[PDB]
């Protein structure tokens, strides 16, 4: 009678690249099936928009200052409480397959197979895995391999125990190497630009101006844009693009070279400069990012079809999300980290027909700390008091409606600075209609956005007289929220 769980999570996917979220860029039919047969959350947020921290928050139901894992230079204390351990005590068989990114050996999993290359980022081709204590190499393409490993786990499971499987893809993380069948697929496709692709940061503070995550300056010609021929790579085999290209089979290298020849010729013509060059880089980025997404959605389909074939689709809570969202050129950026909406907001779609009316939507403000208590609640396990999120069951079971007692803000705290991409440390709250942010290291600057009037977050209204009352109310809610979640020294002074 207890439901199975499959928790499907990508790395750096985002709502703009999902058709169920009204995106124009790509159709995602299998993700959309989950939404159309289930519920779509419009206001689910990561509490620290970085991979390792998000994964730690998901396992523990706790904010980063409680779970210990504040940045991608942390090691997860595996002795702490996590939902898979609790499910395993309750009689579930548990599995972890794909991107782990928590460094310590997984605990609470009957079976685990985790990407070990690139310091646990994984490789796209011929990925290394650490699997139940041993190193292996899997031939092929990661997005497909991870799905085959998931199916193999399910085929070989103890069919007298319910299962909980965490299925964690590498795609679509940088540097966006598509599957062989998708190489070159968007070479003749032009994607619409966001209206703020050329953002000059008027109306923002120092943090937006001082980042290093731009289309214009940060994307590299080799690793990101793929602008080397085979001949060029073979002359310098220490090249980082070559380090990942060389993992592809010969026939895939041939297809890659054919797929990128046009792009290389366009770059070598030497006529692209300034805004035109930024626009061209944007197209190349989107073509690679979106081509990489295609295999993710195909593989979700394979899992949905497998579950249906074995008669377990309706008896399984099916979740799809991404560790955080991602900038697809908005504000001129790629990457995450900021509390801005594109990357703070996680996709969250859930199918479970017993509980969830098909085609439901929710605006209930939800966080990645809510996943753990939701799974424990549906598994009939008492939710321990130290979990900081809340079960989503009351939302799920009432067509997505927001309970009267539901929280009024999502809380956010990002720590990783100085570091890659140079995003200042900050914390804040997102209410239904507003956002309040404090950047506190190595600047001291507040920002505030009216999300209904300014959904693209272009106009910092902090300190503007007409918002004085609202600003005070948001300050007060921020302080209450910090106290509630025990973030007692949020500026890290003591
Ligand atoms: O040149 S790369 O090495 O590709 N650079 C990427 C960054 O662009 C990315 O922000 C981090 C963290 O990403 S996370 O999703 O793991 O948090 O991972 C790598 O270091
Ligand atoms: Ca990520």
């Amino acid at each position: 009678k207890r439901p199975n769980i499959i928790f499907m999570m990508t790395d750096d996917h985002t709502t703009q690249a999902m058709s169920c979220y009204g995106g124009n860029l790509i159709q995602t039919p299998n993700m959309d099936r989950i939404a159309n047969e289930g519920i779509r959350f419009d206001n689910c947020y990561a509490v620290n928009a970085l991979s390792g921290p998000s994964r730690a928050c998901i396992l523990t139901g706790k904010f980063s200052h409680e779970n210990g894992f504040t940045d991608n230079a942390s090691t997860f204390n595996g002795d702490q409480q996590t939902f898979p351990k609790l499910l395993q005590q309750a009689g579930y068989q548990t599995a972890m397959i794909g991107k782990w990114h928590l460094i310590s050996e997984p605990q609470g999993f009957d079976h685990w197979s985790i990407l070990s290359g690139q310091h646990e980022q994984g490789d796209y081709y011929d990925p290394d895995f650490w699997e139940d204590g041993k190193h292996i190499v899997e031939k092929g393409y990661a997005t497909d391999i991870i799905t085959d490993k998931a199916i193999n786990f399910l085929e070989n499971r103890d069919k007298n125990k319910p299962f909980c499987m965490m299925y964690h893809q590498k795609a679509p993380h940088r540097n966006w190497m598509p599957a062989p069948r998708h190489l070159g697929i968007f070479n003749n496709t032009i994607f619409p630009e966001p209206a703020n692709l050329f953002d000059d940061y008027e109306g923002r503070g120092k943090a937006a101006r001082e980042q290093d995550m731009s289309i214009e300056h940060t994307l590299t010609n080799d690793w990101d844009l793929k602008l080397l021929t085979r001949e060029e790579m073979l002359k310098d085999t220490t090249n980082r693009l070559y380090s990942v290209y060389k993992r592809m089979p010969s026939e895939v290298q041939d297809k890659w070279d054919s797929a990128y020849a046009q792009r290389i010729a366009e770059y070598r013509k030497g006529d692209l400069k300034g805004k035109a060059l930024i626009s061209w880089k944007y197209q190349q980025y989107m073509r690679d990012y979106l081509a990489t997404v295609l295999a993710v959605d195909e593989n979700i389909g394979r899992l949905l079809n497998y579950l249906e074939k074995i008669g377990e689709l309706d008896n399984t809570i099916i979740v799809y999300t991404s560790d955080q969202g991602f900038f697809l050129g908005e504000h001129g950026w790629f990457d995450k980290r900021f509390m801005y909406e594109e990357c703070q907001r996680m996709p969250l779609i859930i199918r479970y027909p017993k509980a969830i009316k098909a085609g439901s939507t929710s605006s209930a403000i939800s966080m990645n700390v809510d996943f753990a208590p939701t799974f424990l609640d549906f598994a009939g396990v008492e939710v321990p008091s130290d979990i900081q999120g809340a079960s989503l069951k009351p939302v799920l079971e009432n067509e997505g409606k927001t309970p009267a007692d539901w929280r009024k803000a999502a809380y956010y705290h990002y720590y990783e600075y100085p570091a890659e991409h140079s995003v200042k440390r900050h914390y804040g709250i997102r209410t239904q209609d507003f956002k309040l942010i404090h950047f506190y290291n190595d600047i001291d600057e507040w920002e505030m956005y009216d999300m209904k009037a300014d959904p693209r977050e272009m106009n910092n209204i902090f300190g503007k007289a007409e918002y004085a009352k609202k600003q005070k109310e948001l300050m007060q809610l921020l302080e209450e929220t910090q106290k509630q979640y025990k973030d007692n020294d949020p500026d890290e002074k003591e």
